[PDB]
C-alpha cells in the first residue's frame, strides 16, 4: 500500500541515489498507459524500453551493494585485528571499541534493509507494471533476474551479522547475549520512528498554557522598579530557539538531512523534535508565569524581584539536574558540548562544537542581558547608570561568543593545516571584533569630546559594512555552497539541492541578506549607548529576528553539510580506537 | 522485539481465547528455567510436557480455523445466492444492492480477520519455538516447528486466499461495473485495535485544547473570586454536555483497551471508526468556546454586543457544529448522530436497535439540558413578581422532565410489539413509567403547596413511595438486567457475572456502591428540578448532582457495553 512513501521515508538518506526508481518507474508507466492509441508493437516496444532501464538500475543496485559489502568486511577486518590487539594488550579504549562495534553493526543493518527494500521495491514495481500491462512478463523478469542477482543471493550481510553479534557477546559483553543485541539492535531510524502520544499531547497542553498565558499577558500589559524587559528577553529568547530549534530538527528528519551522522549523536536513540517542542512549552509556561507574578505581584510579602531569579535558576538546573532524569543523556551531551565549546582552543573541533559556537553568537543578547543584569545590582541597586554609559567589559562580553569562534577557526587551522577558510572565517569573526571595538570607542568619546569622535563614526561604519559583507557572502556562499558554478537549472544556488522548493532558498537569501544588517545594527547598538532612547526597543524587536536568521542558517548549513556526506556515501560514524 | 505485547494488541478480542497463549508458555520456559537444579531426566520431563502443551494448542488452533473457513464458504455461498436473485431481481433495488455492498464488504473484513489469526498463529509458534530452542540451548524446536507447525492445516490451508480473491473478483466484477480501484477502496480493510495509532495532529489539537480549556477554567474561576441573566441556569447545559463527550471518550478507550467490540455493538464502520481521541478533541473545543462565552459574560468588554448574544452563540455554534452540511468536521460521525437522534426522537416508528436505546438512555441522563432550554423559553416569555417561572409548576415543565422517559417507554412500547418477549420490555416499560408517575405527583405536591387544598400530605406519601419505587426499580435493572450482575455462576467473581474482561473486581464493587448512591441522588435531583419544591437551594442542588449523573451514566456506559459484548442483555443480535 502506497509503497512510494515508505521507500522514501525509510531510503538511507546518504544512498538515496542507490535506491530502486519507484517514482520514475510509476511515471515511465503512466505515460506508456496514456500514450496508448500498431498498438501490440507500441507496446512491445515500451516494454523493451521498461526492460532495459530495470537493467541499468538493477545492475547499478548490485554494483553499489558490492561495494558496500567490501567496505564492510574491510572494516570488519579492521576490527578485528583492533579488538585482538586490544586483548593482547590486556577503560576508555574498551568504550570507544564497543562503540565503533555497534556503529559497524550499524551499518550491516542499513545495508541489509538497503537489500531487502530494493527487492521490494522490484517486486512491487513489476507487479504494478504487469498490472498496467495486463501481462505476466514482469514476474517472469523477477524470477529471471531480480530473484538471482547478487544483491539478493548474496547471503554474506547476515553471516557478518552473526559474527558480530557473537564477537560483541563473547570479547566485550563477557560471554552475556542479553547486554550485548541492547548497544546493538538498530530499531526502526529515520522518519518511520513515531513518537509516543503521550509526547506530543504534552506538548499541545504546554503550546496551549503557554498561547493563554501569552494572551493574558498582553492584556493585562495594555490594559494594567524594576526593568522587565531586560530581564525577561534573555528567557523569551531562549525559548523561542528552543522552539525553532525543534522545528529545525523535524524539517531535517523530513528532508532526510541526517543532523544525527552530522552531530555525532547516537543512531539508536535520539531527541525527536516533539521533545524539544514541549521543553520550549515548559520553559514558556514558566517564564509566563514568572512575568504574570511580576506584573499583578500575587504574593505581597514575596517581593518582585525573586520571581525572575527563581525563573532562572530552575532553568539552570534543570540543564544541570544531576539526576537521571528529564532527558539527562540529552542534558548531560548538552553539558559536555557546552563545556567544549567555551574552552575551544583545549578540544578539537567537531561539527557540533562549531554549531554550538554559533548558537551562541546568535544569543549573544541573553549574555549581555546578564551583564546589564549584574551591572543593575551591582551599582543601581544617578539613575540608569548602567544604561548611559559604556565599557570595555560589555564590549569583551559581547564579543566572547565571536572570540569563542575565532579561536575555534583557529584551532581548526592549526589541526588540519588548512589555510584559506579556516583563516577567513577567522577573518570574519576579526571583522566582527573590530565593530564592537569602534562603536565602544565612539560612544566613550561622544560623553568625552575627544575631538576624534567622527573619524571614529566613519571608521566603524566602514567595519560594520565590511562585517556585513563578509558575513553575508560566507552565509551565501561557503555555509550555505549556494551560488556554485556546477548548478544547471538550479540558478544562484548548487547543483543537487535536498529542499523540495527553490522559493524556499530564494526567501532564505533574501531574509538572511537583510537579517545579518539587521543583527549587526543590533550588536552595534547594544554593546554600546549608541541610541541611549530607544536602543533597547531595537534591540529587542531585533534578537527574535536574529533568532530566525539563525534557525534558517542552521537549516541551509545542515542541508549543505548532509549533501557532503551524501557524495562520499557515509551513513555512519568513523569511530577510530586508540 | 517484544511479541507478547504485539500479539495482545493485535489479538481479534471475539476469538481472543483462540488464539496461542504466547504469555503462558513464556510463563512455562521461565518457571522451567527456573527451577532447574539428573538434571537431563528433568529437562526431557519438561521438553515432553511442553511439546504436549504445543501439539494441544496447535490442534486448538486447526480446529478453530476449519470451524471459520467452514464458515466462510457457508457465508460466501449464501452470499453468492443472493447476489444471484438480486440479479435476476432487476428505490427497494437501490438499497438492496447498497446491502448487498455492505454485506460483501463485512464478509471480506471476515476474511482478512482470519487471515491475520492465521498469520499471527504462525509468527507466534514460531518464536515461542525459537525462544524455548534458546533457553534450551537446543535444535529441537525448529525440528518440532517443521515436522508440525509448518506442516499443519492451518499454515497448510490456501483456501482463504483464494476466497479473498473470489470476493474482489465478485465485488469488481457485479458491484462496480469491473472498476477494481472503486471496488478495493471500500474492500480494503486497514489495521484493526489498537494496531493503529491515532494521528500526531490529533493527539497535539487534543493536548492544546485540554491546555486551554485548563487555563480558562483557572481563569474563570478567579474572575468569579475578584471579577440580568441566570449564568448557570443557561451554561449548566454546556458544561455537562462537554463532560458528558469527555466522560464518553474515556468509555471509548476503556472499551478499546478492554476488548469490548463496540463497534460491533453500535453497528459502527470496522474500517473507519471514531475514536477515544476525537471525542476528546470535541469536548475541548467546546469547553474553549463555552469558557470563552462565560468569560464574556463575567467581563462583557464589548459594550455594544449585548451580554446575552455571547450564551446563545455559543450553543448556536453548537447546533451549527452538528447540523453541518459540508463534509469538514467529523461529517461521517455527525451524519450518524443526526440520523440516530431523529430515530430516537420519533422511537415509536422505527425499529429499535442498540444505538436508539443507548441514546435515549443517555438522553435520560442529560434531561438537565432539555429543563434548562424550558427555563431559558420561559425567561425570554414572561420574566423578560420577578422571578415568576422559578416560583410556579406548569404541565409543560413536567412533560419536557418526562421526554427522555417517554422516548424509552415508547422504545420499549415498540420492542415488545416487535419481538413479542412480555417480561423484559414490559418490566423496562413499567420501570419507565414509574418516572412518569414520580414526575406528575411531585408536580401535584408542588402545585397544592400554594393553596390550602389539605391534600398536600397525602401527594407528598405518594412522592415519596413513588420515588423509592422508582429508584429502587432503576438500581435493580442496573445491577441486575444490564450489567448482569448477581448472577448464579459467580464461581469466582461474587457479586458479578461469570466472566468479567476489566482488571479488576474493585471497579465492579466501587460501580455498585456509586450506582446505588448515584441513582438514588438523580432521582432527587429529577424531583427537585421537575418542580419547585425547594424554592431556595433547588438551583444548586441541581447543579451539583448533574455532573453526577453524567459520571453515573458514564460507569453505566461502561458496563452496559461490557454485559452486551459478553451476552446478549438486550436481544438485539440473532
Ligand atoms: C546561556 C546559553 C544558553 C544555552 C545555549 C542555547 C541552547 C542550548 C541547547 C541546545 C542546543 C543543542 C541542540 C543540538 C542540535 C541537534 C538536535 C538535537 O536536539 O539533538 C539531540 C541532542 O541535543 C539535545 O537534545 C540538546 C539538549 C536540549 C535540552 C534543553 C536544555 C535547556 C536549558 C536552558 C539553559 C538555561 C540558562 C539560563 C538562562 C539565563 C539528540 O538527542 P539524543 O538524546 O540522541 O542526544 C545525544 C545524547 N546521546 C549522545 C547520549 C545519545
Ligand atoms: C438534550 C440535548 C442534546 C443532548 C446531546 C445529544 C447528543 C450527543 C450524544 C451523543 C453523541 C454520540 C455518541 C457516540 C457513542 C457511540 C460510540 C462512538 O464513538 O461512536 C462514534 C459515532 O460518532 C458520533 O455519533 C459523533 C460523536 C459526538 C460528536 C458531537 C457533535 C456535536 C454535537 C452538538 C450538540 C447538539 C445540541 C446543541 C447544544 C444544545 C463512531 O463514529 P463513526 O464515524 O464510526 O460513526 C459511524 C459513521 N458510519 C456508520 C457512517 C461509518
Ligand atoms: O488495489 P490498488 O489498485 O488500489 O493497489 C494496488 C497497487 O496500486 P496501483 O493501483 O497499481 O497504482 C499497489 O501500489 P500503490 O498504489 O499502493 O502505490 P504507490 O505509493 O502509488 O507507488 C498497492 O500497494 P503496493 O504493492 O505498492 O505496496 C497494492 O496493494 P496491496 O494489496 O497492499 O499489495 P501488497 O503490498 O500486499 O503487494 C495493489 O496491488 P495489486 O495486487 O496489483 O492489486
Ligand atoms: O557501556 P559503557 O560502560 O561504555 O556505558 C555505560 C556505563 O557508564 P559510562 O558511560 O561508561 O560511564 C554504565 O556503568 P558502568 O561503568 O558501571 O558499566 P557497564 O560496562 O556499562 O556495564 C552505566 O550504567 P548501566 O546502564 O550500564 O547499568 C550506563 O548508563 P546509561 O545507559 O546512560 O544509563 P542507565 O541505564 O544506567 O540509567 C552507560 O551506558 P551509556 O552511557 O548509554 O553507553
Ligand atoms: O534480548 P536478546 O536480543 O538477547 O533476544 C531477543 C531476540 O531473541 P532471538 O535471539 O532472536 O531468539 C528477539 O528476536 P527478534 O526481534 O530479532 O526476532 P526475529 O528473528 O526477526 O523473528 C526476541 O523478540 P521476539 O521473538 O518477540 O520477536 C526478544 O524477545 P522478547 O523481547 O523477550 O519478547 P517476547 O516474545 O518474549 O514477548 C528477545 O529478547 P529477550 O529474550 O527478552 O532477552
Ligand atoms: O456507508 P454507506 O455505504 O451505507 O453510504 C454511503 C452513501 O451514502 P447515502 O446514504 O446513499 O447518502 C454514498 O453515496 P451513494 O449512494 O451514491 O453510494 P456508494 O455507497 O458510494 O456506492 C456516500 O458517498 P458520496 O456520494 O457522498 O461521496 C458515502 O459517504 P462518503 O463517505 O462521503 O463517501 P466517499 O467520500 O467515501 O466516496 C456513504 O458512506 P460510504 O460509502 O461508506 O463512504
Ligand atoms: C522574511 C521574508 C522575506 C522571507 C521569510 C521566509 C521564511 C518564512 C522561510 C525561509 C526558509 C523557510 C524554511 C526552509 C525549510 C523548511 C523545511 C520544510 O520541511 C518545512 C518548512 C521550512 C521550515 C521553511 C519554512 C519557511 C521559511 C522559514
Ligand atoms: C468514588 C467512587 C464511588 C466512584 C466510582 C469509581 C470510579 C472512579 C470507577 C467506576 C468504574 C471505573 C472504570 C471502569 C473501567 C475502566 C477501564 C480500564 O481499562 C481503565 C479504568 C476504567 C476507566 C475505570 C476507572 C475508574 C472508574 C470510573
Amino acid at each position: 500500500m502506497k509503497f512510494a512513501e515508505h521507500l522514501s521515508a525509510h531510503i538511507t538518506p546518504e544512498w538515496r541515489k542507490q535506491y530502486i526508481q519507484y517514482e520514475a518507474f510509476k511515471d515511465m508507466l503512466y505515460s506508456a498507459q496514456d500514450q496508448a492509441p500498431t498498438v501490440k508493437r507500441y507496446f512491445a516496444k515500451f516494454e523493451e524500453k521498461f526492460f532495459q532501464t530495470c537493467e541499468k538500475e538493477l545492475a547499478k543496485i548490485n554494483t553499489f551493494y558490492s561495494e558496500k559489502l567490501a567496505e564492510a568486511q574491510r572494516r570488519f577486518a579492521t576490527l578485528q585485528n583492533e579488538l585482538q590487539s586490544s586483548l593482547d594488550a590486556q577503560h576508555r579504549n574498551i568504550k570507544d571499541l564497543k562503540l565503533a562495534f555497534s556503529e559497524f553493526y550499524l551499518s550491516l543493518i542499513l545495508l541489509q534493509n538497503y537489500q531487502n527494500l530494493n527487492f521490494t521495491g522490484f517486486r512491487k514495481i513489476l507487479k504494478k507494471h504487469d498490472k498496467i500491462l495486463e501481462t505476466s512478463r514482469g514476474a517472469d523478469w523477477r524470477v529471471a533476474h531480480v530473484e538471482v542477482a547478487p544483491f539478493y543471493t548474496c547471503k554474506k550481510i547476515n553471516q557478518l551479522i552473526s559474527e558480530t553479534e557473537a564477537v560483541v557477546t563473547n570479547e566485550l559483553e563477557d560471554g552475556d547475549r542479553q547486554k550485548a543485541m541492547k548497544r546493538l539492535r538498530v530499531p526502526p531510524l529515520g522518519a518511520a520512528q513515531p513518537a509516543p502520544a503521550w509526547t506530543t499531547f504534552r506538548v499541545g497542553l504546554f503550546c496551549g498554557i503557554f498561547i493563554v498565558l501569552n494572551i493574558t499577558l498582553v492584556l493585562a500589559a495594555v490594559f494594567k522598579i524594576w526593568p522587565l524587559i531586560r530581564i525577561y528577553r534573555g528567557g523569551f529568547l531562549l525559548i523561542e530557539f528552543l522552539f525553532l530549534l525543534g522545528i529545525n530538527t523535524y524539517g531535517w528528519r523530513q528532508a532526510g538531512v541526517n543532523h544525527v551522522l552530522i552531530f555525532e549523536l547516537n543512531p539508536r536513540s535520539n531527541l525527536s523534535h516533539q521533545h524539544l517542542f514541549e521543553i520550549a512549552g515548559f520553559l514558556g509556561i514558566l517564564w509566563c508565569l514568572s512575568l504574570l507574578a511580576c506584573f499583578f505581584a500575587p504574593i505581597s510579602v514575596i517581593p518582585t524581584y525573586v520571581y525572575p531569579l527563581a525563573l532562572y535558576g530552575f532553568m539552570v538546573f534543570f540543564l544541570i539536574n544531576p539526576t537521571k532524569t528529564f532527558y539527562y543523556k540529552s542534558r548531560f551531551w548538552l553539558l559536555k558540548l557546552l563545556f567544549r565549546v567555551f574552552t575551544a582552543p583545549f578540544h578539537k573541533v567537531g561539527f557540533a562544537d562549531f554549531w554550538l559556537a554559533d548558537q551562541l553568537n546568535s544569543l549573544s543578547v541573553i549574555l549581555m542581558d546578564l551583564e546589564y543584569m549584574i551591572c543593575f545590582y551591582s551599582l543601581e541597586l544617578e539613575s540608569g547608570i548602567c544604561h548611559k554609559y559604556t565599557y570595555g567589559v560589555r564590549a569583551i562580553v559581547q564579543c566572547i561568543p565571536a572570540w569563542l569562534r575565532f579561536i575555534q577557526c583557529l584551532r581548526r587551522y592549526r589541526d588540519t593545516k588548512r589555510a584559506f577558510p579556516h583563516l577567513v572565517n577567522a577573518g570574519k569573526y576579526s571583522t566582527t571584533f573590530f565593530m564592537v571595538t569602534f562603536a565602544a570607542l565612539y560612544s566613550t568619546h561622544k560623553e568625552r569630546g575627544h575631538s576624534d569622535t567622527m573619524v571614529f563614526f566613519y571608521l566603524w561604519i566602514v567595519f560594520y559594512i565590511i562585517s556585513s559583507c563578509y558575513t553575508l557572502i560566507w552565509d551565501l556562499k561557503m555555509d550555505w555552497g549556494l551560488f556554485d558554478k556546477n548548478a544547471g537549472e538550479n540558478t544562484f544556488l548548487r547543483e543537487e539541492i535536498v529542499y523540495p522548493q527553490k522559493a524556499y532558498y530564494y526567501c532564505a537569501i533574501i531574509e538572511d541578506v537583510i537579517l545579518r544588517f539587521a543583527w549587526t545594527i543590533q550588536i552595534s547598538i547594544t554593546s554600546t549607548t549608541l541610541l541611549p532612547h530607544s536602543g533597547d526597543i531595537i534591540a529587542t524587536v531585533f534578537a527574535p529576528l536574529e533568532v530566525f536568521r539563525r534557525f534558517v542558517w542552521n537549516f541551509f548549513r545542515l542541508e549543505n553539510e548532509h549533501l557532503n556526506n551524501c557524495g562520499e556515501f557515509r551513513a555512519v560514524r568513523d569511530i577510530s580506537v586508540a
